[PDB]
């Protein structure tokens, strides 16, 4: 039930997800779940990221689920649950901008 997952946000703005994540205490990581503005069906996961280069900015991943019944960012990496891709990416970096650290503020 990802509604009850606390690093769901639910119907959030993409813009709203950057207002949370660009606070300067959180470190790279830190991220949050959200519905898709327009992706009928599809999450996004919203993550902070830090360099010299672009100073602390933010990524955005699609999270689609298939009726099927698997979740994925790629069609080669898939999961059960929401739930199960949350805790695979938070040990993986895989090709996210950094591996899921901290549930955004």
């Amino acid at each position: 039930s990802i509604q009850a997952e606390e690093w769901y946000f639910g119907k959030i703005t993409r813009r709203e997800s950057e207002r949370l994540l660009l606070n300067a205490e959180n470190p790279r990581g830190t991220f949050l779940v959200r519905e898709s503005e327009t992706t009928k069906g599809a999450y996004c996961l919203s993550v902070s990221d830090f360099d010299n280069a672009k100073g602390l900015n933010v990524k955005h991943y699609k999270i689609r689920k298939l009726d099927s019944g698997g979740f994925y960012i790629t069609s080669r990496t898939q999961f059960n649950s929401l739930q199960q891709l949350v805790a695979y990416y938070s040990k993986h970096a895989d090709g996210l901008c950094h591996r899921l650290t901290t549930v955004c503020p």
